[PDB]
């Protein structure tokens, strides 16, 4: 995967050799890594030199044939991962392009060629799947609110609550947490509503929330009552059964007014929550 390092883009390509039951756990014979660069993407000649021409050499050789960067070594550690990192400037922009390849194989066997796709430009579209059906969403890393009380003013809350972007603002308690291929599903049983979205959920209904793993502010407690101000109702409709996944954009609100009461200042937060609560419930802003 490509990193932005702080112009200079920069690649961190890594490998390991399968250790076959027959094979030694040592690692492979000399293998070659062939990193195809997207059209009009030069490399940092110096960076390459650095890992071959340093006598504690990661590699034995380098070269640039056409689009390809061709590194070579004695063996690839099966113990763990081994990585080359090198810079690639966008020496030019070709308007339109396609993904290039990262292919690495044993020299004396062309058939054991593992080719992986990758893109030179970074963005986001997550392919999110439910019930054997997939439908994409895009994730802004979520931000968690600081605690139950920050002298949150009713008004502000309802500003973002009735902010044109928001769709559904309502109180859920969590029940279940999964962690599956980039995302983190949250099965939550649903308490009273406040503001209903397009895709209208039922009352003691169970919704599914996703925010993917890259996020660490948004870290939710099992079975702990959260108010969430969810922006999107994502109604992927697969197989004539229609479900909702809700996402957790940065935009999304998170706050936890736990049931425990009279525990000092905790009671005070309840005065505003219920305030904002009854306010929007009665009047739609």
């Amino acid at each position: 995967d490509t990193q932005d390092i702080e112009d200079y883009k920069r690649i961190v390509a890594c490998a390991s050799y399968k250790p076959s039951r027959e094979e030694s756990s040592s690692g492979s014979s000399h293998a070659v890594m062939d990193i195809s660069l997207p059209t009009g993407i030069s490399a940092n000649e110096e960076d390459l030199k650095a890992l071959v021409e340093g006598v504690d050499q990661l590699f034995t050789d380098y070269q640039i044939k056409d689009g390809h960067v061709i590194l070579q070594l004695n063996s690839i550690p099966s113990s763990d991962f081994l990585c080359v990192r090198f810079r690639i400037f966008e020496l030019f922009e070709v308007g339109f392009l396609s993904p290039a390849t990262f292919t690495v194989y044993e020299y004396h066997r062309p058939d054991k060629q593992c080719t992986m796709f990758y893109s030179t430009s970074n963005i986001k579209i997550q392919k999110v799947c439910e019930g054997a059906a997939c439908k994409c969403v895009e994730a802004d890393c979520g931000q968690m609110q600081e605690e139950l009380d920050l002298t949150i003013s009713a008004e502000t809350r309802k500003q973002t609550a009735c902010k044109p972007e928001i769709a559904y603002a309502y109180k859920v308690s969590i029940t279940s947490i999964t962690v599956e291929n980039v995302f983190v599903k949250y099965k939550a049983t649903l308490l009273d509503i406040y503001k209903t979205g397009e895709a209208v959920a039922e009352k003691d209904s169970e919704i599914t929330f996703i925010k993917k793993v890259t996020c660490t502010n948004a870290e939710l407690v099992k079975g702990r009552q959260y108010l969430i101000m969810g922006k999107e109702a994502l109604q992927i409709k697969y197989n004539f059964s229609f479900r909702y996944i809700y996402p957790l954009d940065s935009l999304t609100w998170i706050e936890y007014w736990p049931r425990d009461t009279t525990c000092s200042s905790c009671q005070a937060f309840l005065a505003n929550l219920d305030e904002f609560a009854e306010d929007i419930f009665l009047n739609g802003c």
